[PDB]
């Protein structure tokens, strides 16, 4: 037969590599655990930073946006003054000939 | 000698023409002053019509990106979410088997 | 003590208990997979999803550009050609104006 | 009466007087002319001045938003290739797990 003593020897054996077994597996799922709360601790993180970028972005545009519209509607009062003046100086002008037309007509009608 | 007949004659016409040319001349004043300022009343107005069609139109860019910001915030909260209940989903289950594990780890373990 | 039957008994049971802890530990380790699997596919989808929305705004956004871009130069464009019919049409008129005081201009500096 | 010699003198100061406010009206002519014509080129000048400050603007912008489609779409790469290499890494963990209640596995229920 196999005898007393080697039977006890390999269940012992026996149930020393079950109990390995079991305990890596057990220790598998603690980093299992670990791995997964890290990651997802880290992901969370990265795309907080995405959030950030995109906004601070978004501002940068706005305020673009907004000093533009500022130069836009500068530029056409600045049109506006300028359509004005000349309007202006052709009107003084334009009337300093008429009143001196004025001169050679009345002079010629009264007489006559 | 010309008589003095054709003489006054020549002069009456010779003082009407000159008179014709000068009121012309007063009449073309008025129109210049006239069409001078017509055309800085419209010049003024479409330049107006410019300025506002493009705030109208910047103020559009300006709520697009409001609502993008939004639905990007948004999406971004969402994946937050799932990392986080595919965290905990993951989590239970593998601290479920862990416990398993320690059911039968104690029980080797304590008849040992 | 408790007699052959009820040693064959208790390890049978006890036995039975194992295998039954280790199989549903195999059966979750599989779900495990098999969850992770499927929920990698769906965040990948549904990103691949936010990408092509991001592009397809951006698109809109491009051609929206392009579209005012055209617009603000052919308006340019119209305010040129304006300026150049008032030139012409002013220009005319004062030669007109100035060729008729050359008529009564020779006249006098003729005459005298 | 006023002596043939007072009577040329007046005649030669009326014609005079004319003759000279007919050229001011003259000069004013070509300058009205000249002014408007230098006004219509530097009015162009501007304006086209203001064509290419928008596009130069239109411009930057164009190549601002092709730069951030390119973060945004190798951000979502990146993201990518994370889902991946976690759900690459869980996999090989838990088949491996697996495996090894399959060691257990078999043990039992060959034995038994």
């Amino acid at each position: 037969g196999p005898s007393g003593g080697e039977v006890a020897l390999e269940h012992k054996k026996k149930i020393q590599k079950q109990l390995e077994h079991l305990k890596k597996l057990r220790k598998s799922g603690e980093e299992q655990r670990s791995y997964g709360e890290e990651k997802a601790v880290s992901f969370l993180k990265q795309t907080e930073a995405l959030k950030q970028r995109v906004q601070r972005k978004l501002e940068q545009v706005y305020y673009f946006l907004e000093q533009q519209e500022h130069f836009f509607v500068a530029s056409l009062e600045d049109v506006g003054q300028m359509v004005g003046q000349i309007r202006k100086a052709y009107d003084t002008r334009v009337s300093q000939d008429i009143a001196l037309l004025d001169a050679l007509i009345g002079e010629l009608e009264a007489k006559e």
